[PDB]
Order: structure tokens, then C-alpha cells, then sequence
């Protein structure tokens, strides 16, 4: 049995980027699975072959990991269009992995033909008529059938949490306790609107030691209507690897909620936090019936109730290490049913 998987939006070769280590390291979890897999890409390298050099159809199985197929600058995107040309030329059921709200599956020729350059490429070759499912990382199937009503070939739908992939790998570890020097951190970057209002609602005038790294800086949060006198400490991006550890250096660690998530998506970034020293505080809007943590201590409303929480955290060394011992022990007993998240996978791809 012969699987392939691709990016249908970015190239793969290494981890310079964000979503060519994604596919890599999803690569190695299927590997580390058992089944025989290959990444495809624009060239040949260390973890991939060239899209040039293949029969997509000496494959049994196609996996797609998802991505935005827009032309920057309205120039030709050769990872987009190579990807779909691969695609097209496969004629078995195609999977596509939906690991963000903002990503659905779509074709590309509606708005290739628009382009001046058209002529680089015909329907039959982009047009892909396969049937597809949907893997959803998301446990609301009826949001993933509605961000993919544009596309009919889309037949199917399953949920599976995907992002469980970075703590069912082989060479993974759980943090150890760490010399706290900050009361809470968080990690992410700026976007007005909601966003500013939920960032600044749980970490300016706090009165306590935050950090905030990421894309972010204290002169972007401006909205009248979200005002502001002490803001926290801004210390910008780290390292791909560095999260949990980043984490770790505080009692606390906060999730908020997000309209692209709640209560559908668990994220990357809950099993990173959870897993480090800090103890893991979620925005109950994010998870409203508690799936990730059932005791409500870890879960605040607002303000005030981030302030209490985190000041019970300190005053109580005692309280700090029974939350801690508790989400860590899901961690690992959500890590002793691989096997069972293994097969699961296996299942959804048809296997």
C-alpha cells in the first residue's frame, strides 16, 4: 500500500517555513504509523520527490494537506497550480486535511482563467473531478459541510483530531518544573477587531507579570472602544521549537477564544500548552462544554476572574501542583491511546 501526500498551497523542502514543516512532520507521524509514505513537491531533497518525476497514480491513497490558493501579486503561484495539476491527474478519491476554518478545499482554474496569463494552462489540466472527503480537525461537521458548499466533488466528511500528531510522536517529551520568573504568558500575534478586545480584556492592567511573545507590539492596539494604561512586555517571535519551554517560565498559561475555534477546533498550541510547566488557564468561550479539561478552575470569564485565579496560583505553591499533576495526567493518558489514534487515522483514509 503506496500513500502520497502533498501541500496544495506551499512548497515543501525543509523547515524554513511554517506549513513545509507541518507537512513534514505529519509526514513522520504517518511514517512512524507504519505505512509507506512519500511527500511530493516542486524538487527533490531529503524529505520530498518531484511532482514531475511521479504517476500520482501509482498511489492508493492521495492526502492533501490544506492551504489559500490566491495569487500573490497576480503573478503565477507554481506550488498552487503544480499541486492542483498532480491533483487533476488523479483518478481515485482525493483526502483533504482541513486543519483550519479559513482553508476549504477550492479550485483554482475559476480564477486562473481571469489572469492574463490563461494560456499556461486548460480546464482539463486543472480542474480537478475526483470526489473528495474532508478530513475535519474540527468536531462540527455541519461548519465544515458549510465552508465547503461551493464545491460539490466534496462527498464526504469525518472528524479526526489531527492535531494530536505533534504529541504522538516518537521523539516527544512533557516539560519539567521550571524556575518561574513571570504570572502569565501568552502566545500569538495582533489583528484588530475581536481580537484586540479579547487581548487586551485578559492581559493590560492586570497588575501582574505578563509577557506577551509573537507578532505583536504596544503600538498596534489603538481601538477607542478597548482602552489601555499599562500594557505587557512585548518580547516578539521565538524559535519553532520553543513553546512549551517559553511556557514553562510562568505559573500560567492562557488560551483564548476565537470565533475560527470555539467549540469546534482543539488547537496545536492547547496540547503545547499543556503539556509545558505552566498551568494551562482557557477563555470559556473557547470551550464552552469543557472538552478539554473537565474542572471548571480552568476555565476564566473575564478580567477579575484571571486576576483571582492567578493569585490563588501564587499564594498556594499546593494548589498550583495538584492543577498541574491534573493536566498533565490527561496529556498522558490522552498519549497511551496512540494505537487507538492511530487506527482511527488508518480508518478514516480507507485503510
Amino acid at each position: 500500500m503506496k500513500i502520497a501526500i502533498i501541500n496544495m498551497g506551499n512548497n515543501v523542502i525543509n523547515f524554513k517555513t511554517v506549513p513545509s514543516s507541518e507537512t513534514i512532520y505529519l509526514f513522520k507521524v504517518i511514517s512512524e504509523m507504519g505505512l509507506n509514505v512519500d511527500i511530493i513537491s516542486l524538487k527533490n531533497g531529503v524529505y520530498t520527490k518531484s511532482f514531475d518525476e511521479v504517476d500520482v497514480n501509482d498511489y492508493d491513497r492521495l492526502i492533501v494537506v490544506n492551504s489559500s490558493i490566491n495569487f500573490f501579486g497576480g503573478k503565477p503561484n507554481l506550488a498552487i497550480l503544480s499541486a492542483q495539476k498532480f491533483m487533476a491527474k488523479y483518478k481515485s478519491k482525493i483526502y483533504y486535511l482541513f486543519t483550519d476554518i479559513r482553508l476549504p478545499f477550492s479550485q483554482s482554474w475559476p480564477n486562473v482563467k481571469n489572469r492574463p496569463w490563461a494560456y499556461l494552462y486548460t480546464e482539463e489540466e486543472l480542474l480537478i473531478k475526483s470526489p473528495i472527503k474532508v478530513i475535519s480537525q474540527g468536531i462540527n461537521l455541519d461548519i465544515a459541510k458549510a465552508a465547503h458548499k461551493k464545491v460539490d466533488n466534496v462527498i464526504e466528511f469525518e472528524y479526526f483530531p489531527i492535531e494530536q500528531y505533534k504529541i504522538h510522536m516518537n521523539d516527544f517529551q512533557l516539560s519539567k518544573p521550571t524556575k518561574k520568573t513571570l504570572d502569565v504568558i501568552y502566545g500569538g500575534s495582533f489583528r484588530s477587531g475581536q481580537r484586540e478586545s479579547k487581548m487586551v480584556e485578559f492581559l493590560f492592567d492586570t497588575g501582574l507579570n505578563i509577557e506577551f511573545f509573537g507578532n505583536a507590539r504596544e503600538k498596534q492596539f489603538k481601538n477607542p472602544k478597548y482602552p489601555w494604561t499599562k500594557a505587557p512586555v512585548f518580547t516578539g517571535k521565538i524559535p519553532m521549537n520553543m513553546v512549551s519551554e517559553k511556557n514553562s517560565q510562568a505559573i500560567a498559561a492562557l488560551i483564548i477564544g476565537d470565533k475560527n475555534y470555539n467549540d469546534n477546533f482543539i488547537t496545536l498550541r492547547v496540547w503545547e500548552t499543556m503539556a509545558s510547566d505552566a498551568v494551562m488557564l482557557i477563555d470559556e468561550e473557547f470551550d464552552t462544554k469543557h472538552r478539554i479539561i473537565n474542572d471548571a478552575r480552568f476555565y476564566v470569564n473575564n478580567r477579575a476572574e484571571l486576576i483571582d485565579r492567578v493569585n490563588e496560583l501564587k499564594h498556594s505553591d499546593v494548589l498550583r501542583k495538584e492543577m498541574l499533576s491534573i493536566q498533565h495526567d490527561i496529556l498522558n493518558k490522552t498519549r497511551a491511546k496512540k494505537a487507538e489514534w492511530q487506527d482511527a487515522f488508518k480508518k478514516a483514509i480507507d485503510l
